RNA sequence: UAUAGAGCAU
């Protein structure tokens, strides 16, 4: 359950120079001294420890601490470059800000030596502690100086995004081995926050008022419930922060709390009376519901018009579609645009400069680390028909201009499904759309021999099934059924969820906006999708060129778990049924709310293995396992529980069946970022490295199997590499072969002619849990919602992901 | 249609 090492480095591809958001560290030899503090009362946040922390420091410099600035990591770890006039033995002292007990305790000594031995590979794993205590170091005076988030710093600079959100701009941060040397890793970030603001606002935003001007409607009002709920809120009648739990139904006139008098007994008082008799205070409001906060005993009702929105909270529930729009115009940075940014953030940053790095006497590098790519070749693209065509990628991507399908697939019956009113839709633009789709269609070796059998409008979620079943039993071979969506509409997830889960009928919805108006690529990226879900091949790998674990029969897994924002998490395993490979069967699950395990993967490979073997007639001789983001931190646990279920899964068919398994983790959540250093190497508008640049040094692990591979051509902002941490591999793959490997299968991806930034296994994965969601769509049993995620013995052999 | 892209713990 080790990670293998690094067999070699990879030799592949053209070299190219980059420069990467890694700057070198120059870490003394010293000991650091770690003491662990005991603050009472405990779970304070870690703002007020630190300005405990603070305040101590001042008081015992006479007596304890004296010149040595140490650092603190809140919580309850403080590091001395200087040992602590404290025997081994405990001090107890009070702190008082405008009264605290603290006990001061040695713990250990960090061997910084110890790291630079681990570096050289000597040691078998990095030293986590001292890790640890280097990223404490760093980021001191930056936790002081700025509000922390995760690992990143943000301040206040507007930026909305309505709805009473914000844009705030930051940066991460994060220390790093890698051979030879430590790292600093440096990137601009930018997260939504809630605008602090009176919560009387903060409905107009969230409700879209002009003003505050009378009552919520049940809509008004379990809307605004989701937008505040869990969000902290500050008061102002008296500063005291609180929690919102709930937005009362009852209007702050009448909602009442029971109160107990001069007398013991107790009364039921509304909120408004309250407020006028206890704080002389007549609300502005009093149609407007109270803030439930605190625990739900005690009947804490707070009016609207008496709190703010405490400042600095991170927006984690989903944003809309227009916020997420104007945040991501708001936040994309070309290439270049990226690489000054950071340069800007280092100079003001000035770590040589600052006391708590002095201290330590740590230095940092204010170039970029150079690192020398490898661009590596593209692998061809075999098409059908009589051409028998053969494209190159060229910077990521191709097209399908004289080339047909590899095994384009007869459309002789299939049909029209308009949601859209037919004064938005006309039967001129159905036939206007259809016309056009024939040309396409015929050309791209998908041939829709014929008109549209039936062509009927309608409207409603309800209508949707009906109709279906309609269709199914009177049309004998209905392949295809196309759908027009007027926009955004729960339609859409009806119509998956029947077509996939109950009747099993290929299904093909397109926006009405595209119908009116037609682009040939469009029309053509439209039919990659209808060719693959009736059971085509749009284009293989060609064969010969391919890796030599082609040899022997080998599947490709790829494995993904989606979270929601308790809802329960879902996940996805896809698996390839051909050698080409290009054809993938699907598995999911629903497992307990934000597991990152798969707890039933053992169950889904076994699937999978078995109809690879009934699509191929062999057993794989390999197990490929492509499993989406897992961060460092759960790499034991998930490798521990996921390797060994993929193990059970072969000895649960066949005593003796063993094929060799590698298990790689595929990671987009980083902030390496890696820059041309010749201007010539330049792709595109956004600067981005070319697709195939592939990073094995340098930056990388000092003793384990990873590597950085940006498969696509950056389009918009900044590309972000793929990072690949192979943390199994019993085939012993050479650095080149897993590279080429992991490249090659980024151009099988069947949705578009492109170089995705994944491979398609993963990308397959993603979507197969992504469509899941709308298969989860109500109106909460557990063996129910594995009904409905449960796909249609039709559709399930076919790729219907896509 | 699709890739990419910012983010996604009283």
């Amino acid at each position: 359950f080790k990670p293998p090492p690094r067999p070699d480095f990879g030799t592949s591809g053209r070299t190219i120079k980059l420069q990467a958001n890694f700057f070198e560290m120059d870490i003394p030899k010293i000991d650091i001294y770690h003491y662990e503090l005991d603050i009472k009362p405990e779970k304070c946040p870690r703002r007020v420890n630190r300005e405990i922390v603070e305040h101590m420091v001042q008081h015992f410099k006479t007596q304890i601490f004296g010149d040595r600035k140490p650092v603190f990591d809140g919580r309850k770890n403080l590091y001395t470059a200087m040992p602590l006039p404290i025997g081994r033995d405990k001090v107890e002292l009070e702190v008082t800000l405008p009264i605290f007990k603290v006990s001061i305790k040695w713990v250990s000594c960090v061997s910084l030596q110890a790291l630079h031995d681990a570096l050289s590979g000597r040691l078998p794993s990095v030293p986590f502690e001292t890790i640890q205590a280097l990223d404490v170091v760093m980021r001191h005076l930056p936790s002081m100086r700025y509000t922390p988030v995760g690992r990143s710093f943000f301040t206040a600079s507007s930026n909305p995004l309505g709805g009473g959100r914000e844009v705030w701009f930051g940066f991460h941060q994060s220390v790093r081995p890698s051979l030879w040397k430590m790292m600093l890793n440096i990137d601009v970030s930018a997260t939504a926050f809630y605008k602090a603001q009176p919560v009387i606002e903060f409905v107009c935003e969230v409700l879209d008022f002009k003003s505050i001007e009378k009552p919520l409607t049940d809509s008004q009002r379990v809307k605004f419930t989701k937008e505040i709920k869990g969000l902290k809120v500050e008061i102002t009648h008296c500063k005291r922060k609180y929690r919102v739990c709930n937005v009362t139904r009852r209007p702050a006139s009448h909602q009442t709390f029971p109160l107990q008098q001069e007398s013991g007994q107790t009364v039921e008082c509304t909120v408004a009376q309250y407020f006028k008799d206890r704080h002389k205070l007549v609300l502005r409001y009093p149609h407007l519901p109270c803030l439930q906060v605190g625990q739900e005993q005690k009947h804490t009702y707070l009016p609207l018009e008496v709190c703010n929105i405490v400042a600095g909270q991170r927006c984690i529930k989903k944003l809309t579609d227009n916020q997420t729009s104007t945040m991501i115009r708001a936040t994309a940075r070309s290439a270049p645009d990226r690489q000054e940014e950071i340069s800007k953030l280092m100079r003001s940053a000035s770590f040589n400069t600052d006391p708590y790095v002095r201290e330590f006497g740590i230095m940092v590098k204010d170039e970029m680390t150079d690192v020398t790519g490898r661009v590596l070749q593209p692998p061809s693209i075999l098409y059908g028909g009589r051409n028998k065509a053969i494209a190159t990628p060229v910077q990521g991507v191709w097209d399908m201009r004289n080339k047909q399908f590899h095994t384009g697939i007869e459309i002789k019956v299939w049909a029209i499904a308009c949601f859209a009113p037919q004064r938005q839709c006309t039967e001129v633009h159905l036939k206007s759309f259809t016309e056009q789709l024939r040309k396409i269609s015929r050309d791209a070796g998908m041939p829709i021999q014929g008109q549209p059998c039936f062509c009927k409008y309608a409207q409603g979620a309800d209508s949707v099934e009906p109709m279906f079943r309609h269709l199914k039993n009177t049309y004998a071979g209905l392949q295809l059924v196309v759908v027009i969506l007027p926009g955004k509409t729960p339609v859409y997830a009806e119509v998956k969820r029947v077509g996939d889960t109950v009747l099993g009928m290929a299904t093909q919805c397109v926006q009405m906006k595209n119908v009116q108006r037609t682009t040939p690529q469009t029309l053509s990226n439209l039919c990659l999708k209808i060719n693959v879900k009736l059971g085509g091949v749009n284009n293989i790998l060609l064969p010969q060129g391919r890796p030599p674990v082609f040899q022997q029969p080998v599947i490709f897994l790829g494995a993904n778990v989606t979270h929601p924002p308790k809802k329960p998490s879902i996940a996805a395993v896809v698996g390839s049924m051909d050698a080409h490979p290009n054809r993938y069967c699907a598995t999911v699950r629903v497992q307990q709310h934000r597991q990152e395990i798969i707890q039933d993967l053992a169950a889904m490979v076994r699937e999978l293995l078995i109809q690879f073997y009934k699509s191929t007639r062999f057993k794989p001789t390999r197990i490929i396992f492509y499993r989406n983001g897992v961060s460092e931190g759960q790499f034991q646990q998930v490798l521990h529980h996921e390797l060994l279920a993929i193990r059970e899964a072969c000895i649960k068919l066949e005593k003796d069946y063993q094929p060799g398994i590698t298990f790689i983790v595929v990671q987009k959540r980083h902030h390496t970022r890696l820059f041309c250093t010749d201007k010539n190497e330049r792709v595109g508008k956004s600067g981005n490295i070319p697709a195939g640049t592939t990073v094995d040094t340098k930056i990388t692990h000092p003793t384990e199997f990873d590597f950085y591979l940006c498969s696509h051509a950056g389009i918009q902002g900044t590309s972000r590499p793929s990072h690949y941490h192979v943390l199994w591999d019993d085939n012993r793959f050479s650095s080149d072969e897993l590279q080429i490997l992991t490249y090659q299968l980024c151009h099988t991806y069947v949705r578009c002619t492109r170089s995705v930034s994944i491979p398609a296994p993963a990308y397959y994965a993603h979507l197969v849990a992504f469509r899941a969601r709308y298969h989860l769509v109500d109106k909460r049993d557990h063996q129910a919602l594995a009904k409905a995620v449960q796909v249609h013995q039709d559709t399930l052999r076919t790729m219907y992901f896509a």
